[PDB]
Order: structure tokens, then sequence, then C-alpha cells
């Protein structure tokens, strides 16, 4: 049985980085599935309509698919992970191979919302950061990498990302076993999580 | 070598004591526990009324010198005579309890993360989080059930001292935390995580 780690947290909280650093520390032994790339394929709709969608509401996510893949890896099967194109606002034509592994990291802003996802997790983590600090990174990433305007980001954040976060994301902190501050730069928490996983991996091999 | 030093702070009644004991219990006879809440400055010379007015949530109320001395001695592989605080009498007791050195040292208390000098000694800084309302429930059940406190007394001490000093001194130390731990009283996962970190540090020292 693969050690399942659930990593949730607000947008730009450091959960992507934390997840990757943990993935990098265990090498070939981890499969990382970012739920933030599993938005429903709305490619058949005009840009005007893909731009109105609230991408922070659980309904914007293809939970069916995400869970299908989470369960495939749990049975030692690989998946063709979809890739969301954040610049064009649609499911990209690009796919990415994710091989099964003894450690599966389920990372995303809402990976702790559906009970179906929680039941698959051995360790549930919430990466904590104050919205002001997170907004700074959100804005930077959006203007530098996603073709987003200054006004567009503020608008999106205030009428969507934020209220959705307070109402959906943030409450899932109650389901967390451990809370990680400064997810992006916390070598101590990283080591402890690696150690936790290393111990479980040892239980897999040892008998 | 050098012992693994874990700091466990949090508000009053957050679970910091139970988590500290659970971790100590699990690691067996390989841990030394120093509850800073038993290191209040000895004030037995003062009259009871004076002792009842002291703000026991302010930094100046703690004998950090003694605490730091005991922390340094334990790190140098030396046992210590830990003072025992009497909460019913509101004064340090004349008798102390011995605490032997160990490969794992736990420094637990509401303000263990406040002094810059205590943090420097810590390898892993932990903060047990629990909402103020919930913490107040337990703090209130305990004070009346085992500390001879009146219902009115607990409320006055909380609103006038415990709460203000928490927002001002305690809560902010959460910024120094390497990891935050919710439900410190019954969190098996977080315990196996903390234990996992300790065992690896024990592996590194011998
Ligand atoms: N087309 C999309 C889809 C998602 N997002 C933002 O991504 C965050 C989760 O990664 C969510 O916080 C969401 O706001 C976005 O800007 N545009
Ligand atoms: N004589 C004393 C001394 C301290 N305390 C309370 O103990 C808590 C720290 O465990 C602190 O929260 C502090 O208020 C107490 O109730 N009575």
């Amino acid at each position: 049985k693969p050690f399942v780690i659930g990593i949730a947290g607000g947008t730009a909280s450091g959960k992507t980085t934390l997840a990757q650093a943990l993935a990098r520390t265990l090498g070939e032994r981890v499969a990382l599935l970012p739920m933030d790339h599993y938005y429903k394929d709305l490619g058949h709709l005009p840009l005007e309509e893909r731009l109105r969608v609230n991408y922070d509401h659980p309904d914007a996510f293809d939970l069916a698919l995400y869970l299908e893949h989470a369960q495939a890896l749990l049975r030692g099967l690989p998946v063709e992970m979809p890739v969301y194109d954040f610049r064009a606002h649609t499911r990209s034509p690009r796919r990415t191979p994710v091989r099964p592994a003894p450690v599966v990291i389920l990372e995303g802003i809402l990976v702790l919302y559906p009970k179906e996802l929680r039941d698959l997790m051995d360790l549930k983590v919430f990466v904590d950061a104050d919205a002001d600090e997170r907004f700074i990174r959100r804005l930077k990433r959006d203007v530098l990498e996603r073709g987003r305007s200054l006004e567009g980001v503020v608008a999106q954040y205030l009428e969507q990302v934020k209220p959705m976060h307070l109402h959906f994301v943030e409450p899932t902190k109650r389901y967390a076993d451990v809370i990680v501050p400064r997810g992006g730069q916390n070598p101590v928490a990283l080591e402890m999580l690696a150690a936790k996983a290393l111990a479980r991996l040892a239980r897999m091999g040892a008998a």
C-alpha cells in the first residue's frame, strides 16, 4: 500500500513547491498529482465563457477524473495526467505520464474538500500562509507567467479566489493532521515529512 | 554529540502538555521533558494577595535564567533538579523533582518560543494550535476541577491577563514555528511524525 500524502492550502501558499521538494527528496519513489490541473475540459466553449467560470469553486474541478487517477496509482497503474493551460484558460492538448510509486502526493487547493479524497490519505497536510503574502506571489506569478493583467488579477481574486477560499479551502484546515507554515521555504518541516515517509517506506520493504 | 531539542509552544490548554507527554511516552526512556510552566519565578516571600495579582502570562513572571541553565545542563549530559510549581497555592513548592539527561529533550510551555535564547537551542520548533474559545473550555474545566479556582476568578484572570498576553506574546511566536500542530491532545498522525523525526536524530547521534 502506497503512503498517501494530501497537501492542501490556499493559492500561492507554497504547497506546489513543498510537494515538489518532498518529491525531489524521495526521488523515483513519489508520484505527484496536482489537482489544480484537473479543471473540467471546457475547450468547446468561447473564451468569454471560460473567463466567467469561478475556478475556485469545487464545481470547476473534474473530481471524477482526479479520483480515477488517484485510484489507478493506488493499484499500481500509471496515468496520462492532463495539463491545464493557465494562459489560454483551457485544458491543454499536452498530457504528462505519471508512473505508479510507493508514495503518492495528492496536491491542490481543494484536495481536502471531498471526503472521497480524504479517505485515500494517510497524512493530510495544509500549508498555511496569510492571504496578503499569498496574494503577492499570486499576483507575481500571474503577471509574469500567465498573461494576466493587474486589474484582472485583483478583480478575480476579490470576487472569486478570496471568497471561495474563505468559504471552501480554509475550512478544510480542520481535516489536517499537520499545518506547514512558509511551505515554500521550510527545510525543517520538509525533513520531518521526508522522515515520516522514509519510515513508512521502510515498513514497506522491511518485514 | 548533542541532544535533539524540540520546542513545543502554544496557548494555555492547547494540548501542548499532552502532545509533549505522548511523544515522550512513545519514545520510551529516551526523552527529557522540561515544562517551562513549572519554572515561574519563586515568589514564596510575597503575601498571598500579592501572589494572586501577579500576571502569570507575562514573560517577566518566568525564571528563564533557571530554565536556560537547566536546558544547557541537560544538553551537556547533566541531570537537573526541576522546580515544581503549586497552582493551588500559587507558589513554587520547596521540593523539586529530578530529571535525568537524555538523547531527546523537550522544552514545553506557553512561552518557550518567545526567548531568542531558547529558540537557538531548538532543532525543531512546534506550535500546538487550538482556537481560543476551545482552549478556554479546557482551561476552565481544569482550573475549577483541580486547581481550586472560582468561576469568576478564571474569567477575570483570562480577560484581564491570559488573553491579552496570549495575543501580545504567545500567538506571535507561532511565526517562529517550523510546524503547527492542531488537535494536540488526540493527533496520532502528528505524533508518529514527531516520533519519526526524533528516531532519525537518535540514529544520527548514536
Ligand atoms: N483558468 C484558470 C484556472 C485556475 N486559476 C487559478 O488557479 C488556482 C488554483 O491553482 C485557483 O486559485 C484559480 O483562481 C486561474 O487563474 N485560471
Ligand atoms: N499561579 C498561577 C500561575 C500560572 N497560571 C496559569 O498557568 C498557565 C501556564 O500553564 C498560564 O496560562 C497561567 O495563567 C495560573 O493559572 N496560576
